[PDB]
C-alpha cells in the first residue's frame, strides 16, 4: 500500500458502514490506553472497535456495493486478545472469526490469544488489513469476535504517480520544475548528483 | 512427502456468486521429483488430483 500510495493521488473522502449499523453489539465504548485521544482515551477513527450487547455478542455481517465507479480502499482490523478472559469479557465467547468477502477476496482470520510484553501497556495486538474494492464489487464482512468493523473508506480519485518520501523539512512554496527530498531544483541540464527519489520533469 | 508439507482447510465467507457460486476454490500444484512418493489426506474440502 505504500507502494500504492507511491505514485498516487487520489481525493479520498467518502465512507460506508453506519458506527452503530452493526445489530445487537455495543456501538460507542471504543476507548483505549493505546490509542489515547491526548488527555481522553479512544480509537482509530476509520475503525470501530465493537463489543458485547448486554452480555451478547452476535454474529453480525454487512456488506457494500461500490457504486462509487472507482477503487475504494477499505481498511479493517482483527483483535489478538493477550488471555481467554479479555476475550470473554469483550465478545462473551471464547474464540470466533472474522470471515471478508467479494468477487476477489476471500479470508476467514482467527484472534490468536497469547500474553506478549506491553506496547503502550497493552499485552494484545492488531492486524489491519486493506483492500481496493474495485467498481461495483460486493464486499462481505462477518464475524462473532475480536472484529475491528470498518467505517471510513477511501474512494480513490486521481490515480497519479506521486510518492512518499521519509523528509525532516516543511512545505514551501508553488515555484519548482523538480523535487527532491532535501530540495526543489530548476534546470533543463541532463544530470543531477542530488539524489535518486524525484517527482516532476526531472 | 519426503519435501513437500502442508495442511490446509477452507475459507468459508459470504461472497457473491461470482459464476453463480458463492465458494471459492484455490488450486495448488506441485513437481514430485523422481522417485518420489506423495501423499493425500483430507476430510472435506478437496479436490482429489485425478
Amino acid at each position: 500500500l505504500r507502494l500504492k500510495f507511491s505514485g498516487v493521488l487520489e481525493f479520498s473522502k467518502f465512507e460506508a458502514f453506519t458506527s452503530n449499523g452493526w445489530g445487537a453489539v455495543n456501538s460507542g465504548a471504543g476507548v483505549t490506553a493505546a490509542c489515547k485521544f491526548g488527555s481522553s482515551n479512544s480509537f482509530f477513527r476509520n475503525m470501530v472497535w465493537l463489543i458485547h450487547q448486554s452480555g451478547t455478542y452476535p454474529v453480525i455481517k454487512r456488506t457494500f456495493n461500490n457504486t462509487k465507479g472507482r477503487d475504494v480502499l477499505i481498511v479493517w482490523g482483527i483483535h489478538h486478545p493477550a488471555t481467554l478472559k479479555e476475550h470473554q469479557d469483550l465478545y462473551k465467547k471464547d474464540s470466533s472469526y472474522v470471515a471478508v468477502g467479494s468477487e476477489t477476496y476471500n479470508r476467514r482470520f482467527t484472534p490468536e490469544i497469547s500474553t506478549r510484553p506491553n506496547v503502550n501497556g497493552q499485552a494484545g495486538r492488531m492486524t489491519f488489513y486493506w483492500t481496493m474494492v474495485k467498481p461495483g464489487e460486493s464486499i462481505t464482512f462477518e464475524s462473532n469476535g475480536a472484529f475491528l468493523a470498518p467505517r471510513y473508506a477511501f474512494e480513490i480519485v486521481s490515480v497519479g504517480n506521486g510518492k512518499l518520501f521519509r523528509s525532516e523539512l516543511s512545505i514551501e512554496s508553488c515555484n519548482t520544475t523538480c523535487q527532491t527530498p532535501k530540495g526543489a531544483i530548476n534546470t533543463s541540464l541532463p544530470f543531477q548528483n542530488i539524489h535518486p527519489i524525484t517527482i516532476g520533469k526531472c
